[PDB]
């Protein structure tokens, strides 16, 4: 019998991948039937396209369960951004869970973290085992169930963020998510509430493997990170696999790529969202022409959907256009980046540090020029350092810090990632591991089994 796994993905590309590829990892890998609750329609049109390929490739085993969202009056947060928007109005219509669990006839629960703390207790009533699958590194985990204890020790009777020693390594201050020093900021009041809320869940999925965060890995499991000691199990199961989809047309860029020698292109993504301001993006730009090599770049609109193909002549002129024309291909559409990341033809990767792309990079063995922009890319720099997986230089500035990284500073760390032999080899080593892991007998493919026997019982 097929267990039945109830996937509830929160808005976001960031979010909806790890979702997706867990419900082929558990159905394809594990015999699990799977559902994922989805809201329609979605709010971008790369989270409809992955759940129209999802339901196609992973079918029968992977099905669509039809979310239905209280009405929600957007009007009390104006000018807020279309995710936070749709987060709100998922995280509102909490209880609507209950009468879907029963109708699903629910093995067991996997909600995202973001709506862990209201879907945990619809859970609870009706009697469901809740998992939390958490998006972002182990040490991102191990800071979310500390910070709420380290804020508690702090409030004196009668603001922002110091060093965080997270018992069993510091983040420093500067590595903070920004929003976590202001106390009524959205995201702030999510992020405690949704860590206090994880000692009492039934396991967490992280997307990762042990050999890679082994010192958080260790310190969640022995339960370091929490007063009681008290602290679920955590499942490493990553990088978990891109969905085999089948394309029935090859992308110019994959063509473009195709074109180009083994190892020589360097790609450049900064997520599903990120937009840059105008300077930074014109550094940016200057440094890759500066370095000389071929480069992809993909540019996101501050638009959500917008592929604005004759902004790049307004946002970088058309000399620059004219002058990259025969190493470069610069675009502001939307790019399957996990095909991209598996051609043998990209050398590096230039990356915001999502935890998603990073996992990627990972899986495939592709160095990292980490370029934290935000929220827990810099603690996942760290992690691309200290792995071998890239290089971060940390004295670049990020959003909410003056001074700009130049075009000079951009060409030469490019050039050297390039130049140097060791950068290539010690990321293949990690995707070796990486490979290891979520191979038959692997840590990641242990934390799988060991998941669905729970949801077996
Ligand atoms: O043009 C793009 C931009 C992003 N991505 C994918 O979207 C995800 C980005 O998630 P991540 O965690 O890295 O960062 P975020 O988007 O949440 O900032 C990854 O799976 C990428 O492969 C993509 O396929 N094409």
């Amino acid at each position: 019998a097929r267990p039945h796994v109830v996937l509830l993905p929160s808005a976001g590309m960031g979010h909806l991948v790890p979702f997706a590829r867990l419900a082929v990892a558990l159905s394809e890998g594990h015999g699990c039937n799977v559902s994922v609750a989805a809201v329609q329609p979605t709010v971008s049109s790369a989270e409809s396209r992955l759940l129209d390929a999802l339901f196609v490739a992973a079918a029968p085993a992977v099905r669509r369960l039809d979310f239905r969202l209280a009405p929600f009056d957007e009007s009390e947060f104006p000018g807020a951004d279309p995710f936070f928007l749709r987060f709100e109005a998922t995280r509102r219509s909490a209880p609507l869970l209950g009468p879907l669990l029963d109708a699903a006839e629910a093995s067991a629960l996997v909600t995202d973290i973001v709506l862990a703390s209201v879907a945990l207790p619809v859970a609870r009533e009706r009697g469901v085992p809740c998992y939390v699958l958490f998006t972002s590194s182990a040490a991102m985990l191990s800071l979310c169930a500390y910070f709420p204890a380290y804020l508690d020790a702090h409030a004196a009777a009668g603001v922002g963020v110091g060093n965080v020693d997270i018992p069993g390594f510091r983040i420093p201050k500067s590595s903070v998510p920004q929003a976590l020093h202001d106390p009524d900021h959205l995201f702030t009041q999510q992020f405690v509430a949704n860590g206090r809320c994880l000692v009492a869940c039934d396991g967490i999925l992280v997307n990762t493997f042990d050999a890679f965060e082994p010192d958080a890995v260790t310190a969640l499991r022995q339960g370091s990170i929490t007063v009681s000691g008290g602290f679920p199990p955590v499942f490493t199961v990553g990088p978990m696999l891109p969905v085999r989809f089948q394309a029935e047309e090859t992308a110019d860029y994959m063509r473009w790529l195709s074109a180009q020698p083994p190892r020589s292109v360097v790609y450049v993504s900064f997520g599903s969202r990120k937009a840059i301001p105008r300077d930074q993006l014109r550094e940016l730009a200057a440094g890759l022409e500066a370095s000389g090599k071929r480069f992809l770049w993909v540019v996101k609109s501050t638009i959500v959907d917008r592929d604005d193909t004759a902004d790049l002549g307004g946002l970088l002129g058309d000399g620059f256009l004219e002058r990259v024309q025969g190493r470069a291909f610069v675009t502001m559409g939307w790019v399957e980046q996990e095909e991209i990341l598996q051609h043998g033809s990209v050398g590096l990767f230039i990356s915001h540090c999502g935890w998603n792309s990073l996992t990627e990079a990972a899986a495939f063995g592709v160095p990292v020029l980490a370029w934290p922009r935000f929220g827990d890319q810099r603690v996942n720099a760290a992690l691309v350092a200290r792995s071998g997986l890239g290089a971060w230089e940390e004295g670049w500035t990020w959003d909410g810090e003056e001074g700009l990284t130049t075009r000079k500073e951009v060409a030469k760390k490019i050039k050297g990632m390039m130049g140097y032999d060791a950068v290539a080899e010690k990321a293949a080593k990690v995707g070796d591991a990486a490979a290891a892991a979520i191979a038959k007998c692997g840590t990641s493919y242990q934390s799988l089994e060991e998941f669905v026997q729970r949801c077996r019982d």
